[PDB]
């Protein structure tokens, strides 16, 4: 609930936010990219001291447990799934995972497969040998889907399901299908109290993680998959997909679905989860 | 004498300095450029509240007074000419000028002519109607030379002289004549106590000011000009130049000439100044 410190005048955050405010998206992006390129990398998860650590956000008797993956945004983190987890308090366990590289002097993944890999392992630590559902908002969805598929292919472990909260793509290829530019504006122009500053490490991590979306290795997971679509933004999956993929609509936008319209989203997730 | 705070881990300074340490010059440069592009600009000196303000570094009876122009470096500023001015203490007045845009929420010049212009005006405030010599170390030299010429052409005011301390070029065109990359390393790897952090405003200002070197409008000044060359780095000007230009050698490198070998440099400046 407590606000992080406001951005200073000379801060990267402010310069960044001012650039978005004044519609200078490409320039802001190029700064991020140039900054992100200086960050040090890691190629294997063994080169990591410890794996990112999960935050428990709700506890409960059970069903499958919910493991949420943070969005690769500079203001992202475990706190992003707290309202959502509030609707599950006392019913089931809900964790969230930070992404590696957003905390100062964490190295970033060197490659998209390493990125998927670290999310997958850290998802496993969080499962603690239980049966789990991977959740991911927006592009965290893409990392959740693909981490499910990596778990299946290389460790023969299988989530009960994967939930995508308005995930718009996997690779997020910049190609006119969606205003990616306007979505970035809207995200960072959302008006709420964040518990984190957009540090230089978090902004450079965002660039690196977002930059890897375009080069992700696409891989199928057989486990069931729920896409909750947000109706305020506005028959592709059947028997021929090779696995069940359901699409539910929610009366919410992309942002409101994990915020004020979160309890709807949670309930659509509950309904679906037990109908499995 | 007191050290500025050390760079934090997440600071632009550290990431920047680490990039230079590990020989990743182009990448460091690209970050600087991308950052510098977000800074706001100004096209006229009238759009400025106040002009940069001079710091008096030595006082004295007189001769021509010495006005030093700071180097467009992130750790630059009036303090750069303090050792030099120490050798002139009690003999003549020595000021230094900050460059606009290095202090947080100063705007940068929009164009190289504005850059020259602001240096020229701020040089004038510092002259206080007296007779003066413009001094400039390295690339500050280029701005000093050209500001002399702007003073001459548009206000008919004429420095007594211009002194260039190992200035290597005017436009500093990246073109194999000199290791610009290795000179940037060496500058920032110099080991001394700075009284300033390389803030984000100072690093973005450096990019913008350095970036404008390549597009400067070259213009002659008629006033006499001394180039002190540094011998540890290792007949072009005569009657056909159209004005007197002298080249003296000093037993010093590019950095040592304003540091430990400063009193030599000062004395070469004294000798020359009175032989006019
Ligand atoms: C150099 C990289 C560059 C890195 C950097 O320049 C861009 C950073 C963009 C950050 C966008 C943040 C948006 C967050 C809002 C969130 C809802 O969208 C998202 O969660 C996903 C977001 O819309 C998609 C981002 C993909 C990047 O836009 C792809 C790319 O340009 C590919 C390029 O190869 O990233
Ligand atoms: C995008 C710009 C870029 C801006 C940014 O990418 C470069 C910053 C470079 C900073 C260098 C600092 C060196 C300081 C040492 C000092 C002794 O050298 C100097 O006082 C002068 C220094 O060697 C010359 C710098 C000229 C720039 O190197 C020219 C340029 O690449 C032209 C290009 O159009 O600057």
């Amino acid at each position: 609930f407590l606000p992080a410190a406001a951005p200073e005048t000379d801060s990267l955050e402010r310069m960044f936010l001012d650039a978005l405010e004044s519609g200078r998206i490409p320039e802001a992006q190029r700064m991020l990219s140039a900054l992100g390129a200086l960050r040090p990398s890691f190629e294997n998860t063994a080169e990591l001291e410890d794996l990112p650590l999960p935050a428990t956000l709700a506890e409960g008797p059970g069903a499958p447990r919910l493991i949420c993956v943070s969005t690769p945004t500079a203001n992202g983190g475990v706190h992003e799934y707290a309202r959502l987890a509030a609707s599950f308090r006392g019913e089931r366990h809900v964790s969230a995972l930070p992404l590696v590289g957003f905390a100062a002097g964490e190295r970033l993944p060197a490659t998209p497969e390493t990125a998927v890999r670290v999310v997958a392992e850290s998802t496993l630590r969080a499962s603690d040998g239980n049966p789990f559902v991977l959740v991911g908002h927006s592009s965290a969805g893409a990392f959740a889907y693909l981490a499910a598929a990596l778990l299946e292919n290389t460790w023969g472990i299988r989530p009960e399901a994967v939930v995508l909260l308005d995930t718009l793509s996997l690779r997020h290829e910049q190609n006119e299908t969606i205003d990616y530019a306007g979505l970035m504006r809207r995200h960072f122009m959302v008006d709420e109290v964040s518990p984190v500053r957009m540090t230089n490490s978090r902004l450079s991590a965002m660039a690196r993680w977002m930059g890897m979306l375009n080069q992700l290795e696409v891989r199928h997971t057989t486990v069931p998959v729920l896409i909750i679509r947000a109706a305020k933004e506005t028959g592709i999956y059947g028997e021929d997909h090779g696995s069940p993929v359901d699409v539910r609509s929610v009366d919410a936008d992309h942002f409101s679905m994990v915020r004020d319209d979160a309890p709807e989203t949670a309930r659509i997730v509950k309904e679906w989860l037990d109908s499995l």
